[PDB]
């Protein structure tokens, strides 16, 4: 039939005025791996609109949630600054990525890098409860600009207290619990995450996971290949997967 269902908004949460997380019903035959995108659309007119975001609940959980960023003129952040529970909310049929930690093999240290909704997909992970087994240790940096972005900072910093560690990193504001001032490619150069994480990283021992904005990405991914990493690919092992947050 069609490529798509109609789905309910359930709930909508502003953590600040631009960051939110929103529920929408679940289909009884949506199935996703945790670390994958949907795509969720709405009707416009006689059009649609349609763009991609990384499912943040369980694949266990009975609903499905997300977490967006608000886009200064951006036509999806318009209609979700307007949206408001038991409106229609379009779900494709298929879920969507290769951010799929169970393709490295169990007891590495995996380390996941994000920025801003980058996190997203690597809260599906963390909700995995296979995946604090299978990996010696878990490891989540998230970066942002001011501390305010840290909607999650609560929630991992108790986590975090086979050990998991959180590290907050704000860019352009001094938070005397993380880091601040510099972005994660240059925290990986003066080994300020490997110091955070009390694990030392090497390529034998240390899996990548990445996703953020494509200029990050980009020079993470350039970083780890000067420090000794290369790409997981079909037949090559590697130690980084990657994907652009939008
Ligand atoms: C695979 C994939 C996964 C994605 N996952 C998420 C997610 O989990 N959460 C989310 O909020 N967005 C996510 N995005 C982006 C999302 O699809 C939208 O682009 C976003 O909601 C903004 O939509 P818009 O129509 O308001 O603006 P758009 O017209 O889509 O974008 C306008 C501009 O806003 C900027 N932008 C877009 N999205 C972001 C963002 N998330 N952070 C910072 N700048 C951004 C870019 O510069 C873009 O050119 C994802 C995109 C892709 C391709
Ligand atoms: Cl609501
Ligand atoms: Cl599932
Ligand atoms: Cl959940
Ligand atoms: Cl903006
Ligand atoms: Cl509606
Ligand atoms: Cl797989
Ligand atoms: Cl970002
Ligand atoms: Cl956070
Ligand atoms: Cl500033
Ligand atoms: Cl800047
Ligand atoms: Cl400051
Ligand atoms: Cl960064
Ligand atoms: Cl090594
Ligand atoms: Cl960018
Ligand atoms: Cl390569
Ligand atoms: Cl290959
Ligand atoms: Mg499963």
């Amino acid at each position: 039939e069609a490529k798509f269902t109609e789905e309910k908004i359930l709930w909508v949460k502003h953590h600040t005025p631009k960051l939110i997380t929103f529920a929408i019903s679940r289909p009884e035959s949506y199935r996703f791996k945790a670390g994958q995108f949907s795509r969720l659309g709405f009707y416009e007119g006689k059009g649609f609109i349609w763009r991609a975001y990384s499912v943040v609940s369980a694949e266990y959980a009975d609903t499905l949630e997300y977490f967006a960023v608000l886009i200064q003129d951006g036509p999806m952040s318009a209609l979700f600054a307007k949206m408001q529970q038991g409106d229609t909310i379009l779900l494709d049929k298929n879920a969507t990525g290769f951010l799929l930690p169970e393709r490295f093999p169990d007891g590495k240290d995996l380390v996941m890098l994000c920025t801003g909704s980058g996190i997203a997909p690597f809260l599906s992970i963390l909700e995995q409860p296979e995946i604090r087994q299978r990996f010696d240790t878990v490891n989540l940096i998230h970066s942002v600009s001011f501390p305010e972005e840290l909607i999650f900072n609560d929630r991992l910093a108790a986590l975090s207290e086979h050990s998991f560690r959180f590290v907050p990193v704000t860019t352009r504001a001094a938070n005397p619990s993380g880091l601040s001032g510099k972005r994660i490619p240059e925290l990986l150069k003066n080994n300020s995450i490997e110091q955070a994480l009390h694990t030392k990283l090497t390529p034998e021992s240390t899996r990548f996971m990445i996703c953020g904005n494509p200029e990050m990405v980009k020079d993470t991914f350039q970083t780890l290949l000067d420090m000794g990493y290369a790409m997981h690919r079909n037949r090559i092992p590697g130690q980084i997967m990657m994907e652009n947050g939008f």
